[PDB]
């Protein structure tokens, strides 16, 4: 149970709305002391920013591990020669940040890792009985985005969990796809989000193994066309069996129309969605699952021996979650006039203690008591022990979006009561200060 | 309890001592399926290697936090404008990896973060009442080492925990320095190491505020002179009070002679250290604590308003732990002829189950029983369920360094017994199946 006293913390709250911020999420992240811009599209994560980033990572890691994925780490710097093997060194484009070392060797900050994971695989895996296999990392990306914008939403240095699956053939690769589908539905649900999987841009051989997970939002870049029925589908629980038939689940999700603007078909839209359920809106892309087949295993020669002594290129898929983008996305969906409203699973703290008369021996002594008690019980607690006046303590607390507040002061406390305020709806309640620890654990 | 079955893992064991490896720790990291080179000094962390790196990381973090330091995350790329402020852009030398983006703007992959952290601080901290403040992060660094060597021990892309303290004056900085001294003693102790605080090279302006923490090894790059009594000093428990006087803790560690080749004075060593106690050997620097006073605050005009009423530049110190170097150091100190011997705090798994007849209906059943039950009770458990023969399962288990092994074969289970083997000393015990969990739990 992680714990902090605000006076022992670094949380530089901003009084005014920063003029460089064009949207809510960006604006609130700067003002809640979560983020500092160091270059265009390149940010430092200040303490509170960091805590939520780490909460999000964990959830992503857990749902990857539940689905069978195995975690590694690839370096951020990759050699160009590896990318020359695939064709992509020159076909990728200006988004690639190329680097020369002291010896003039050609490097590049990885924008993605298809070549490097196929290179690691082909070194060690030679048989079909190793497969399916899915390896992932959570690692910093660099895309030299032409016009960085919207804070974490479109940065240059960003965090992606990217996972890549290896299979004998398409049929199997499809099984690997379906695992990730379900893992992603659960990943986003756990963050308080309805990230709807939409049919997305496929490659040249087309087919149907490309989806984008899109959080609905007027201020998003993706144009989207859905049947509203999609927004009410049930999400698999933690006990979903990842070795079984996942088809009946996927079919639930893929049976209602949901296409991005890239693959939308207006004829097919009408003749499938009732005008009643048609929503043409937009959203924020928080992940993407994509089957690529033998695109890298062909040119880089990643083969295995099949179940008939025969050598063939493996079939691949890639799966990406925008981990840092997600802080932006979550704030868009979870805010009000007074600031952030974190889902509990991602909040940097679960509870903040507001001393409403700092120094005063009765309130200080009660706030110390409540602090170490909740602290010792496993609860993530922030104790606002600063010199600030009450109204400032309230405003800061509402702003940084901590799920629950405990209001402690001379009025209620020198009478044996504290106040518990839920951030989500503003629900107030009075409790004896002995009973409140129990309420939260 | 982060549990895994070896049939569903990625652990590419290597039969033959790789030719590229010059020292034990690099050889075993490769053999044990922990590491894979992608360029000189740049490595992918394979699943078992990554798990160790994360354990080390968490220990480092927990100990920084206990001492009161506050975690953020600075980006890997920094502006050259930033380093021109300090003068260090052109002074740092050819280890700095310079990068030009698409708009011709000048960046670098940061080799250290003193300018960046002084820039964050100066944007926000204006008064001495915000001090002392320690901000730190665990981030990937690049240093274009002249000769990358010794695997992870001298990489180019490497992980460091770097902390940076801010204080009003020199007196206050020494206090910040002492907390990190104590935190480093605790950090390295928890890793099963004797990293010794040696007096190290000081800045141009002299003094007694530089210490390298060095784990002795015949083979290391650092030349060290010690009083052997230093190896037996006590390491403060976790209830050490950081807000109080740490001097008597520091004075116990500084009173025995210990110095690196660069500050060693033979005359003073002859005088202070009894002939029998004298020891001149090598070791691996795993950490450094360092005071730089006003070095960055001066050039970058990062002042606070003091208690006397007036403006003055802050005093700083930097404290670095080689997180990734630490896997090489631990293996050097903790191995035998059979492979790695992980201290259990940094070990990738706590117990490995070895099934000695794979497919035997009876022993499969007992292994699963054991696997699932050790999961549920908290234990990092590997179940080697592979189609290997016993002699191979012992060899891999020994090699990868897992602290405990449970040997399970048809013989012992007919008597309702199993073996528990300790990797470190080869201790073994024969006991009831129904009893093995309780010892481990
Ligand atoms: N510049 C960026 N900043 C932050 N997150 C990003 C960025 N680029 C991609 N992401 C995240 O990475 C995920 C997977 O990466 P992918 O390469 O599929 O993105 P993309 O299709 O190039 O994104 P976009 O179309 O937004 O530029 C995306 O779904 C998104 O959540
Ligand atoms: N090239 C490297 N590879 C791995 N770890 C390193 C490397 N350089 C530094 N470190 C780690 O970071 C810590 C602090 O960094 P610092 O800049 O003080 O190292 P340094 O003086 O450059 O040491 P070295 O003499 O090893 O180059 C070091 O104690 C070491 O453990
Ligand atoms: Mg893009
Ligand atoms: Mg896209
Ligand atoms: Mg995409
Ligand atoms: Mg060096
Ligand atoms: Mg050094
Ligand atoms: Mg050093």
């Amino acid at each position: 149970g992680s714990h902090m006293r605000l006076s022992r913390f670094f949380l530089p709250i901003l009084k005014e709305n920063p003029k460089e911020a064009e949207i809510v999420s960006h604006r609130l992240m700067l003002r809640a002391g979560m983020l500092r811009q160091e270059a265009a599209g390149i940010y430092a994560w200040l303490p509170l920013g960091h805590r939520v980033l780490k909460k999000i990572e964990q959830i992503v890691r857990e749902e990857q591990n539940r689905a069978g994925a195995i975690e590694l780490l690839m370096p951020t710097l990759q050699l160009a020669d590896l990318w020359r093997e695939s064709g992509r060194y020159d076909a990728y484009g200006p988004e690639m940040l190329r680097i020369a070392d002291r010896h003039k060797r050609e490097l590049l900050y990885g924008p993605t890792n298809e070549e490097m994971i196929t290179e690691i695989f082909r070194a060690y895996i030679k048989s079909y009985k190793s497969l399916p296999l899915n390896l992932y990392h959570i690692q910093w990306k660099f895309r030299d985005e032409q016009r960085p914008r919207f804070g974490v939403m479109r940065g240059r240095e960003f965090l992606m969990k990217d996972a890549y699956s290896f299979d004998v053939d398409e049929a199997g690769a499809r099984k690997s796809y379906n695992k990730m589908f379900v893992a992603y539905l659960r990943t986003f649900a756990r963050m308080g989000l309805k990230a709807i999987p939409m049919r997305a841009e496929t490659g040249p051989i087309g087919g149907d193994l490309s989806h984008e997970f899109i959080v609905l939002a007027e201020t998003g870049e993706s144009g989207v066309y859905i049947d509203r029925d999609v927004l009410n589908l049930p999400v698999p629980d933690e006990n979903v069996d990842y070795d079984g038939d996942l088809t009946p689940i996927i079919k639930q999700w893929t049976s209602v129309y949901a296409a991005t603007e890239d693959v939308h078909e207006p004829a097919r839209y009408e003749s499938e969605v009732p005008e009643a359920n048609r929503l043409n809106t937009r959203g924020i892309e928080v992940g993407q699952i994509f089957y690529f087949g033998t695109k890298y295993s062909d040119s880089m020669k990643a083969n295995v021996t099949g179940p008939d002594g025969t050598d063939a290129p493996i079939h691949g898929g890639s799966y990406g979650v925008g981990v840092s983008r997600l802080l932006g996305a979550i704030i868009e969906a979870c805010h009000d006039d007074n600031g952030i409203i974190w889902p509990e699973a991602v909040a940097p703290f679960r509870v903040t203690i507001l001393n409403l008369k700092q120094g005063d021996a009765a309130t200080d002594a009660a706030c110390d008591q409540l602090y170490r008690e909740l602290s010792a019980k496993g609860v993530d607690v922030l104790y606002d022990d600063t010199d600030q006046r009450a109204g400032a303590k309230f405003a800061t607390a509402d702003l940084i979006g901590i799920p629950w507040q405990i209001h402690v002061g001379p009025r209620g406390l020198a009478e044996g009561k504290v106040e518990l305020k839920r951030r989500s709806d503003g629900a107030r309640e009075n409790l004896a200060l002995a009973d409140v620890v129990a309420r939260l654990t």
